[PDB]
Parts: structure tokens; sequence; C-alpha cells
């Protein structure tokens, strides 16, 4: 029952272009986020992800997109 889900949420940078350039990233990279300015900076969130791999892969994948503050955001409403 439940497989693990996900929801990340990759914090908001500064780095505006660094931000609008994570959504094309990580999405280029292999990881489809979607971001959206909200707690001051570009916030960063991913589709509702699945635990196991891939919503972790996407922190370090974040890392190809060049961002500073990252977190996987599980669902549970």
């Amino acid at each position: 029952k439940d497989e693990r889900r996900w929801m990340v949420q990759c914090g908001s940078f500064r780095g505006a272009e660094q931000a609008e350039t994570v959504r094309a990233q990580l999405a280029f990279e292999g990881f489809d986020s979607k971001i959206t300015t909200n707690n001051g900076w570009n916030r960063v969130v991913i589709g509702p992800v699945k635990g196991k791999e891939n919503a972790d892969s996407t922190l370090n994948r974040l890392k190809m997109a060049g961002h500073t503050n990252c977190i996987r955001l599980a669902a549970g409403g």
C-alpha cells in the first residue's frame, strides 16, 4: 500500500537567472520541476513525484541546474 510519493520543493533562490534557468535546467537535466516565487525568491517544486530515487536524485540533480537551497517536499493533505 502506497509506494511513497513526493512534491519536491527546491527552496527559492535569489538567482533569478539561476532560478528561471533552474526550471529549464531541472527539466533539461532530467527532472522537470516547476518554479514559482513566493518565499521571496524563485521557489522551486516538481510535479508530485514518487519516493524511491527520482525525487532524491532531483536534489543532486538540482546541483546540475546551479541553485542555492532545495528540499524534497512530500505530499500529504
